[PDB]
């Protein structure tokens, strides 16, 4: 086994029913030595005497809060917890992936080394997160995030709807317009009633760059006929525009980048001749194939 | 004195006649404490006797490998090297100082952090150069230079051709849209068989910008008079060009920015009515007063 955190540790157990648990030391952390007894939360009673005591490990059952005793009091706890491996495989039940099969969904509004993963729950119900750096070596990133949340967004699948976690990140060393020479490695321990699973993702920002919609968008009724929209850059978005230049496609409509016609413009205004329906706009990083924010829209509604 | 590297020193002498020389101890390292002689480059036979030998050094002949010897076995050697310092100003007299009077040219074909910094020599027999950040302490900027070397090219002054050395050096921290604070501050290390010469020079990069030609320059035949004239960015010049906007001046020719006449375009084409000669276009940063690139010319036909 290997230690997680003060009196939490962590057994690796091979799943298949064939092959046998592991067998693991559990010593008190006290100086007596005599009239040491054992108390687990999985089962009722005293199961072993002694200041070390040797157990099998193989189902859930063999896990928990186990708990010495001397002379009716506690003297020190230890918490276990399980990690599956099935066919050489570890675990991956407590997330649920997306379309994509990855479990892990990071985005960066900006290039100043903030971002924001998310991740899909089977269930809800005693869940501890945590996500930090998988690398934390010499020529790697350093990054802080934040604690976890539940997002009010619901995502909903095949039939299923499956419910959000999302996480805020910081990276440390930022020089927003330098090019990305080594990837941002991350990883997420994720806990359930006592099974533990980690997941990993390595990403550059500049690949996971999602701008905000665009900001004041204005249909300024012009010609009978025509009219001009305008919008301006998402205060989210890196200055200066100067270096970090998004383009924009405007759409028409009659009430990742999704592409079904759209006219290219990179000027913050264009005019229109729509007369009914909604003019639209979404904008995308100009010099990279970045995933395309969310269309801002107003209505086509001429004097 | 004070050491340079392993086995080599460098001794301050003030070169005026009237002052006398600086006395220095060059013990043989070795256990032995007798039979300890030692044999100079400079001076053929035997100098002194004894494990510490004590010189007075006022002349390029007090310098050299000193070399011990023991029972017809060379020990230890010693390399001394001198800077001269005439009137209380130290010597100059390796390197061939350039127009501007500076002995160190640097410029940069972008932002991008990379430089070269060129030199000249008086003379080209056994020279050995090393560059360094002649800070290289907190509050200095992180910059790798790589070995020198001699150009192909030889650069004439007045009537003489001085050959010419240069070197490529790379910043470590380049952060593109930042602006400078602080200068990069650069030494080099000179020496001539003996003579230790070392050179100073800070500078921003900001400073040292010197773009590329324009590329290819195209010469379309428009209509009854003009002819349309085009041109690039070079590839050599930083992206994106949004940020890093070059303008560029046009003349033409019937034959450091150089102006005898020019007309500037901040667009990559002009039309020009020349019906002979030759239309030559030079770029520049438009937001800064670098130096101008060198002229791409087309004939006029
Ligand atoms: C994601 O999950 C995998 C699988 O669960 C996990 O890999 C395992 O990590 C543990 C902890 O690092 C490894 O255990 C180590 O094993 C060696 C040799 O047996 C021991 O020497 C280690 O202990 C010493 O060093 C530790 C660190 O200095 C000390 O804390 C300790 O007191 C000892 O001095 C330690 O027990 C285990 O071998 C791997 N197993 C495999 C097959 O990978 C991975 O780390 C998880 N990652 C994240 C980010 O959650
Ligand atoms: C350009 O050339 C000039 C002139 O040669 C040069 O100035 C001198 O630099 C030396 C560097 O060694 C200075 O010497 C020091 O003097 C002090 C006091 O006398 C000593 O304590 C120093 O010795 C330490 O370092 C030695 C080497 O590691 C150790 O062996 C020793 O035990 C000590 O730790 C050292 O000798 C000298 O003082 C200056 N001159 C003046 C006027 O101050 C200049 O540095 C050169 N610059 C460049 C960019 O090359
Ligand atoms: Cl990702």
């Amino acid at each position: 086994m290997w230690e997680l955190e003060k009196d939490v540790y962590v057994v690796e157990v091979d799943w298949t029913p064939d092959a046998p648990g592991e067998t693991v030391n559990l010593t008190c952390d006290t100086p007596e030595e005599d009239d040491i007894t054992w108390t687990s939360d999985q089962r009722h009673g005293v199961i072993g005497s002694g200041k070390t005591l040797t157990i099998t490990v193989k189902e859930f059952l063999d896990a928990g809060q186990y708990t010495c005793h001397k002379g009716g009091e506690t003297l020190s706890h230890s918490h276990l917890l399980l990690h599956k491996k099935e066919n050489g495989i570890w675990s991956t039940e407590i997330l649920k992936n997306f379309k994509n099969k990855t479990f892990l969904k990071c985005e960066a509004p900006n290039y100043s080394g903030r971002f924001t993963c998310s991740w899909l729950v089977q269930r809800n119900m005693d869940l501890k997160f945590n996500i930090k750096s998988s690398s934390s070596s010499p020529d790697s990133r350093a990054v802080t995030c934040g604690m976890a949340s539940l997002s009010a967004e619901k995502v909903t699948l095949d039939q299923r709807d499956y419910e959000k976690y999302s996480v805020s990140c910081q990276e440390d060393v930022t020089c927003p317009t330098a090019e990305e020479t080594l990837p941002i490695e991350l990883a997420l321990e994720a806990r359930q009633q006592n099974k533990y699973e980690n997941y990993s993702t390595s990403f550059f920002i500049r690949d996971i760059i999602k701008p905000d919609p665009p900001k004041n968008l204005q249909m300024k009724p012009l010609k009978n006929s025509q009219v001009e929209v305008s919008w301006e850059y998402p205060d989210s978005w890196s200055t200066p525009h100067s270096y970090f230049s998004l383009k924009f496609f405007v759409r028409i409509q009659r009430k990742g980048c999704n592409q079904k016609g759209a006219f290219l413009v990179e000027k913050t205004s264009t005019e229109v001749q729509c007369k009914g329906g909604n003019v639209c706009v979404q904008a995308q990083d100009r010099y990279y194939n970045s995933s395309c924010s969310k269309w801002a829209c107003v209505p086509c509604r001429v004097r």
